């Protein structure tokens, strides 16, 4: 297990020498997003707590196509509002609802610190 805690203020650091299989050994939830919403990264924690197969989710649209739910002003609205300012990182409980049983989670979203991609962090409540 790759040793980094969820909500840890240093994470984009750390996660910026993570490979895809590095990531695969979070204890939580991650995705990387581009600035359009497609997604670039996502692990295999992740898949153990929505249901999807991280290789075939690869090069969606998270908000369009693959995670109805977080198409929302509270979810996506935030997204956007810190892909237009350069900056973003902000915690919130969510629940997931579509196609799988509804599921609680805490989701963190915070800017990466590569040029235009952002993590989405994910863990159960």
């Amino acid at each position: 297990m790759e040793h980094v805690a969820f909500g840890s203020e240093d994470i984009e650091n750390t996660l910026a020498k993570m490979d895809d299989g590095q990531l695969d050994g979070l204890a939580f939830g991650a995705i990387q997003l581009d600035g359009d919403g497609n997604i670039l990264q996502y692990n295999a924690a992740e898949g153990d707590i929505t249901g999807r197969d991280p290789k075939q989710v690869i090069g969606k649209n998270f908000f369009k196509d693959v995670a109805p739910c977080t198409d929302s002003p509270e979810f996506y609205g935030k997204f956007k509002e810190g892909v237009a300012s350069g900056n973003l990182n902000t915690m919130f409980e969510y629940t997931f609802d579509y196609q799988m049983t509804p599921t609680k989670v805490k989701v963190h979203m915070k800017k990466a610190l590569s040029g235009d991609s952002y993590w989405v962090f994910v863990k159960r409540v």
